[PDB]
DNA sequence: GAAGCTTC
DNA sequence: GAAGCTTC
C-alpha cells in the first residue's frame, strides 16, 4: 500500500 | 526481517 | 496472477 502502507497497484 | 493491495 | 517499495 502507499507509500506507504505502488498505490495500489504499480 | 515485516506490515500494507488495486493498475489490469 | 502478477506486481510495483516503503516506513519501520
Amino acid at each position: 500500500t502507499x507509500p506507504g502502507v505502488t498505490x495500489p497497484g504499480v
